[PDB]
């Protein structure tokens, strides 16, 4: 009952697209619970909204898809030349695919599982790992979460109420488990630390708090943004850039001295899930023995996920015409082992992180519920009525394809950089249906990270550039690809412009801003000419010129009569045998254990008197 700030009585929760991470803070590890609910097909209206799409895929693809895969094949060739080896290649044996029946002795393939003890009773809903064994001829799977937020675009939900009921029943199922055995009538003894994305949607956050306190009846809730949690989960002192690779999205953001820098945040619309889809396709195109792959069905998706997780690498050392195998488990058959050869598909697929346009080519365009979305309006300031979610300069640039890495001269780069504070100003109160609504962000990973880091510095404290480039942490369930650190490092280094590689940029940039400020400032009287409406351009052309002057002065100062100072690119995953999917939960559980959270727990009484308005006063980030 009673409300003390003691960690024993705290549950730390980190929703994600693949699985919700949950446990007590002092746990070595949290329970990992699949983000899945299995619904008997006979319970749902499935005619008009239709797309029984759980049943179809496509080995052949467009030219553009062919072109891009050809170019990926080049990039691969070059990497392999640049270190090691090639061969005769594609010429094959999977054409003549041999399957081998297994006695029911499915010794483990990998991880925590072995054979599948299926669920045939379609007279109830199932949750988590239970949902994962429901036979898909009887059940459909919905997923309450899209990585932190509520999965509004799912078409299996007719309303928030529906969505929330399986959020709460999914949370309950998790909370009731061999290792945490907390039933719903005891929820009011617990407080919750909730992990929330960096660019959270206020209506989701607020709804979730409302749900945890008002319906699940938790004592109190405290929230934290993914990137800060990931810093707590590793080491927070420094300035650092977090790259989080998830199933559906990749999130990048910088963190400096306790805060997640708004204009550094980028949400990229691709992640481990497109790698998985790419991999399946590539396997199909290299004549994979299972040719009709029902990829959006549970059974086939699971198969696609297993293989890619088992097999995809950036490790050039290990890329060889190889024999791989797998067992295809049997909805109503004997278990069939298959053996297949792979060569380059294991790297081409994740290489797509840098040619993400191909991801776009192979998935259907979003089909969000406006019946559901209409019930989660985007947050608006109660006074001005203006969209008031965090809204990041870097998201807007990268989405629109204005990436610094794609600019050639230094002047354009410098000017755009110089323009930033206007671009953010325009952003925060435009005739703003501008900053594309439906548009997905398909910017290549490496260019995105550079964007994030450049803006992360110039919008706040530029002198942290160095520190950012030497603490890029890679984290997230889909980031567990060997040698991702390695190739990412190559690529930032090829792509980062030279202007933005010089370790003295911040110092230069800092000088230029001051000297521009001495043109608006120490000329506070109306410019020299008699008449002035354009006479601000004779100081806007003197600005144009001083830029060129200092820009050039820097370059002559660049020769430096010898050796050149240059930002590193330290990309740092967690050690082999740590799980990158769990840093965040770890970090949250560290918050959960310290003096700080005490001040940050929104309690029920907090919430009934004040509503979402407490977030303005109890929150580790400026809400």
């Amino acid at each position: 009952e009673i409300d003390l700030n003691d960690p024993t009585a705290t549950i730390v929760i980190h929703p994600g697209s693949n699985s919700i991470k949950i446990g007590f803070p002092k746990d070595d590890h949290p329970v990992v619970v699949p983000n899945c609910v299995a619904v008997p097909k006979k319970w749902l209206d499935l005619e008009n909204s239709e797309h029984v799409e759980n049943v179809c895929l496509q080995r052949e693809q467009s030219e553009e898809f062919n072109n891009i895969k050809s170019e990926m094949e080049k990039n691969f060739r070059e990497r392999m030349r640049y270190y090691k080896r090639k061969v005769p290649g594609n010429a094959h044996e999977q054409v003549v695919s041999f399957n081998e029946n297994s006695k029911p002795e499915i010794i483990s393939e990998k991880n925590d599982p072995s054979p599948i003890e299926w669920i045939f009773d379609d007279s109830k809903l199932y949750y988590g790992s239970d949902a994962l064994r429901c036979v898909d001829e009887k059940f459909v799977i919905r997923k309450p979460f899209r990585g932190g937020s509520f999965n509004v675009k799912s078409p299996y939900y007719k309303s928030l109420a529906e969505l929330i009921s399986d959020v709460t029943k999914l949370l309950e199922h998790a909370l009731n488990s061999e290792t945490l055995n907390v039933k719903p009538t005891k929820f009011n003894q617990y407080k919750v630390v909730l992990v929330i994305p960096d660019i959270f949607k206020k209506s989701h956050v607020e709804t979730f708090i409302r749900v945890l306190l008002t319906e699940l009846q938790f004592q109190a809730v405290a929230i934290i943004q993914e990137s800060l949690a990931t810093c707590y989960g590793a080491g927070i002192s420094t300035s650092t850039c977090v790259v989080n690779i998830g199933a559906a999205e990749t999130r990048i953001a910088c963190v400096d001295e306790g805060t997640v820098l708004e204009h550094s945040a980028i949400t990229l619309d691709y992640g481990g899930d497109d790698i998985t889809r790419l991999f399946a396709l590539f396997l199909l195109q290299s004549d994979f023995p299972l040719q009709d792959w029902k990829i959006d069905s549970k059974h086939g998706w699971l198969l696609a996920e297993r293989l890619k997780k088992n097999f995809t690498t950036f490790q050039d050392a290990d890329v060889a015409v190889q024999l791989y195998n797998f067992m295809n488990r049997s909805p109503n058959q004997p278990t069939e082992k298959y053996e297949f050869k792979l060569f380059d598909e294991v790297m081409l697929a994740p290489l797509a992180l840098f040619f993400p346009q191909i991801f776009k080519l192979i998935r259907t365009s979003s089909h969000k519920n406006s019946s559901l979305e209409f019930q989660l309006p985007e947050s608006r300031d109660l006074f001005t009525n203006e969209l008031n979610d965090w809204n990041s300069l870097s998201q807007f640039e990268s989405k629109e394809g204005n990436l610094y890495c794609d600019l050639n001269d230094d002047l354009k780069i410098l000017n755009r950089i110089l323009d930033a504070h206007n671009i953010i100003d325009q952003l925060q109160d435009k005739p703003e249906n501008y900053g594309n609504t439906l548009k997905e962000n398909f910017a290549p990973l490496e260019k995105a990270i550079v964007q994030s880091i450049a803006n992360a510095s110039i919008t706040a404290d530029v002198t942290r550039m160095n520190s950012f480039y030497s603490n890029i942490l890679i984290v997230g369930g889909s980031s567990k690809i060997p040698a991702l650190d390695f190739i990412l490092t190559d690529r930032i280094n090829i792509w980062r412009p030279s202007l933005l590689s010089s370790a003295s940029f911040p110092q230069f940039y800092k000088k230029l801003t001051k000297e521009i400020k001495d043109l608006e400032g120490h000329y506070v009287n109306a410019p020299d000419k008699t008449e002035d409406e354009n006479k601000q351009i004779l100081q806007a052309q003197i600005k144009e010129k001083i830029v060129e002057e200092l820009e050039e002065q820097h370059q002559n100062i660049e020769h430096q009569n010898g050796n050149e100072h240059i930002f590193p690119v330290s990309i740092i995953p967690p050690p082999r045998d740590m799980n990158p999917a769990l840093i965040i939960w770890k970090g949250a559980s560290v918050l959960a254990q310290i003096k700080l959270v005490e001040e940050l727990f929104i309690t029920n009484s907090d919430w009934d008197v004040h509503g979402s308005r407490i977030l303005q006063y109890k929150c580790i980030f400026t809400y």
